[PDB]
């Protein structure tokens, strides 16, 4: 299984796909997104990539994106999917029972509180009770099949607050929120907490780094990150997390820091091959060749 990040951002949108092997170090450069985008998430389900929303900046456009795609690491080949109901550039996704959640983002001057679901059995997109709060920039996580949102930016406001989906209630409810505002953090989950790390709090870009136990219901700071950064993406490998890039307020970052719970420790582990921002990042099989 490789980390595979989709697309991002560094002058303009980005088109690239690229799969990096935290064995042997190497960045394997597979087939371009169809087109380019920032601010999407990724995810996988089934073995097969999916690439959700986002927006193209382009030197001759800006348009946000609707789009689902999906990428088979078997024939190295994207295929479109059904796009969802709005645009939603600064995305957060998450998967439950084999269906993918669309959650938040912008649209223009549209700040989301709606969330639809994606059946890829039947190739479909429906809407689900919005949330809350209106969230760009949000990080999503699943845990124990429920939806967890948290963070983000409401258009006027960046939130600590985090609120929870519950599919088979279909409502949302608040939780408790974190100790620090985020916009634009990377959330996952690992081992059975989820985790909050960067973004940006409206002043500084971040390093810091929280997680939730839901047992507890309590965020508790861990093993801050090397390199403060917003708009990273993350992922969790082999039971460590990964995080990608980002902005530090100067620089698009190329850094990749891996966080080992067991340590509670960060390290630097890889460059990507160019510094981006805004990416969509998951982890699966290994390409054909």
């Amino acid at each position: 299984r490789l980390i595979y990040t989709a697309g991002g951002y560094f002058r303009q949108s980005l088109s690239y796909l690229e799969a990096y092997n935290p064995s042997d170090g190497t960045w394997l450069r597979l087939a371009d997104l169809q087109v380019p985008r920032s601010g999407l998430a990724g995810c996988v389900v089934g073995g097969l990539l999916y690439a959700v929303g986002g927006r193209n900046n382009s030197p001759d456009g800006n348009t946000d994106s609707s789009a689902l795609d999906c990428y088979n690491p078997m024939t190295n080949q994207w295929s479109p999917c059904a796009p969802m109901s709005v645009p939603r550039n600064r995305i957060g996704v998450g998967v439950i029972d084999g269906h993918i959640y669309a959650v938040g983002g912008s649209h223009g001057c549209i700040h989301h509180n709606s969330v639809e679901r994606y059946e890829p059995e039947r190739d479909e997109w429906h809407l689900v009770a919005p949330m809350l709060t209106r969230r760009i920039g949000v990080g999503v996580a699943v845990l124990n099949r429920l939806l967890y949102a948290v963070g983000g930016f409401d258009g006027t406001n960046r939130l600590n607050s985090a609120e929870c989906y519950y599919p088979e209630r279909n409502e949302w409810r608040m939780i408790t929120a974190m100790n620090t505002i985020r916009s634009g953090a990377g959330v996952c989950v690992l081992h059975n907490c989820i985790y909050a790390a960067g973004g940006y709090d409206g002043q500084d870009q971040l390093n810091s780094v929280e997680r939730y136990d839901v047992a507890t219901a309590t965020w508790t700071f861990v093993a801050p990150m090397k390199h403060r950064r917003s708009a990273l993406g993350i992922t969790v490998h082999q039971g460590r997390i990964y995080v990608l890039g980002g902005y530090d307020g100067h620089t698009f970052l190329d850094s990749v820091e891996c966080y080992d719970p067991d340590t509670d420790t960060w390290s630097e582990v890889t460059r990507m091959t160019s510094g981006r921002s805004g990416v969509g990042v998951a982890v699966t099989m290994e390409p054909s060749r």
